[PDB]
């Protein structure tokens, strides 16, 4: 923060208007730098929402996968219920 | 750029070589500072490569997933056709 | 780092106080924007940590894929043989 810093400078050497103008000028290259680097790189508010949208879409996927596997368990029975009503069959007629 | 703040000090106590020395020191730290966070940091162009590489994975399991759900649903109505297929057989044998 | 700057203050019209008391604010200021961007944006070592993670979930998920095909490929040789029991069994009774 300004004051600490301009307090330093005048109390070393300083004017008042040379420690403001000084740091008028930190504040401004700080502030457009920071200003420059929001735009062009990647925050991490940004980045958490990215990785929700990815771990939402491994959810559905995880999801699906999992129901597709209930129905195969249960075409499985049934398979195996034919199964057996077919070896009755074949041995009624054979 | 340079000029507004070289002109700034001087008009504020401060030489033409004070004020110049200064800039170039705000400058030197400035240019170094941002070197190093554009290369240490994720740039939206790179985070979009990345983003796009992992949609593009997620895209080839839904793929892959939307296949084998296919597959299953052609044995189910194989399945269920044989259920109907052995129900009339049984009812022949009587 | 803090030499040459010092040292270049010094020799074009500062003081020995003068000089260290600006470059103390330079790097104040830096360090200050620096940690602020460290936090709140990604860095490359961050990025890499959480593609990993992600690349481990979408590892698991073709993972129980691959027994999910499994699976899906012994019903489909108990359906078949279904098949050919039944179309067996229509000839002799039919």
């Amino acid at each position: 923060d300004t004051h600490a810093l301009v307090q330093d400078l005048e109390t070393h050497g300083f004017d008042k208007t040379q420690a403001e103008t000084i740091v008028s000028a930190l504040t401004a290259l700080s502030n457009v730098s920071l200003d420059t680097i929001y735009k062009e790189m990647v925050t991490q508010a940004q980045q958490e929402i990215t990785v929700q949208q990815l771990m939402a879409h491994l959810d559905a996927i995880r999801k699906d996968m999992k129901q597709l596997e209930w129905k195969v368990e249960e075409l499985l029975s049934k398979v195996y219920h034919l199964e057996n009503e077919v070896a009755r069959l074949k041995k009624l007629v054979g």
